[PDB]
């Protein structure tokens, strides 16, 4: 089948954080875009947001299509822009922000999620630290340990079953509570198993986080 | 009043990771301990765990107690050791391997923990992530966004309070439930601010995080 990657827009909630040119005058979503455009084992790029003079791709991989109202959004519309899409592909959706995620993690995800029962995976790294939530910089609650795991992407799904959980979130007004393509996923009633990525798996957010990213190479 | 820091021992679940010589032969344990050791706004520092040739510390500030089974009791046993204690006395709990916290959020956490209404605080870092859990590599559950936080460490509450708290959880048997300082509060009825640190503020468990500290410096 074929492997296809979906690279969302997000200020969700001018001039994107994504034009941001970040080390080697390498802007955050070029070298994010890198990791895929060079490997082989991805066929297609989708990446949803005036892209002419973004501009460093208008590559062969590459596909722009329209970004919307929010990330949920953006996939979606991505997944119905997919022309010849089949039920067996695969459909990668990757942070624009995160070109610090590993070879060796995307391809353990993809094989253990080819090998399971849920044909869905995420990378994913362990919580040691205890979840809290807050309500005005005041904790309201708190999570007993300890099966508790910050998802990252890569998350990984055969393309069918993917859209089905978009159609039905969508139809059913659950976009709002749709977070990762996990959740849409679960909502539909398929749970994606977990594949463990390294901490040095970030989402680029901060100054602080750029550092990390820039030590990082 | 007096501000005391417990750090606890912790293999929970020969030689405990807390002896480990990480960069400057400098003990991952004694690295955390510098922080509050050259730093008078804390009186005393509880070290809970052959502590004669652990060794850079037989110093003025540090007492040494019993650590227990779990972190709760090596930090109830450690407040337990206290005395001349009184109920407005302070108590950071910190993480042993967490010798990267900065000053600046110390006294951040200090201040406002000061003046609010629960007199407890913790630092922590926004979850953008999504939080899942897993079972067997298998994510079962899903959190809506978005008031979640990963708790970090200090965690700062005036010390009376402190320990009815841990009375209240210990005699009522939640010491499973309870994970930081804060939960055992919050099973108290008491909810603890929140204060953002700097995801710089991590904890060394692994050997990638260890490098992230030793890039930090």
């Amino acid at each position: 089948s074929n492997k296809y990657v979906i690279i969302p827009a997000a200020g969700i909630g001018d001039i994107p954080k994504q034009y941001y040119k970040l080390n080697n005058g390498k802007t955050i979503l070029d070298n994010t875009l890198v990791k895929f455009i060079d490997n082989p084992l991805f066929d297609k790029i989708f990446v949803a947001i005036f892209w002419n003079n973004s501009l460093y791709y208008n590559h062969d991989k590459i596909v722009v299509c329209n970004g919307g109202e929010t990330r949920f959004n953006s996939v979606y519309n991505a997944l119905n822009v997919i022309d010849e899409r089949k039920n067996d592909d695969w459909v990668f959706v990757h942070d624009a922000a995160r070109p610090c995620v590993s070879i060796d993690s995307i391809i353990d995800l993809y094989e253990q999620t080819k090998s399971s029962h849920s044909q869905a995976g995420i990378l994913a790294v362990r919580a040691y630290e205890t979840v809290k939530q807050v309500t005005k910089n005041i904790v309201v609650k708190t999570l007993a340990r300890d099966n508790i795991w910050l998802a990252q992407t890569p998350q990984l799904s055969r393309l069918g079953q993917l859209e089905k959980a978009f159609d039905f979130c969508y139809s059913n007004n659950l976009v709002a509570k749709v977070t990762d393509e996990a959740s849409a996923l679960e909502m539909f009633g398929i749970n994606p198993i977990v594949v463990e990525c390294s901490k040095k798996n970030i989402k680029i957010t901060t100054k602080d986080d750029l550092e990390y990213a820039n030590w990082q190479l």
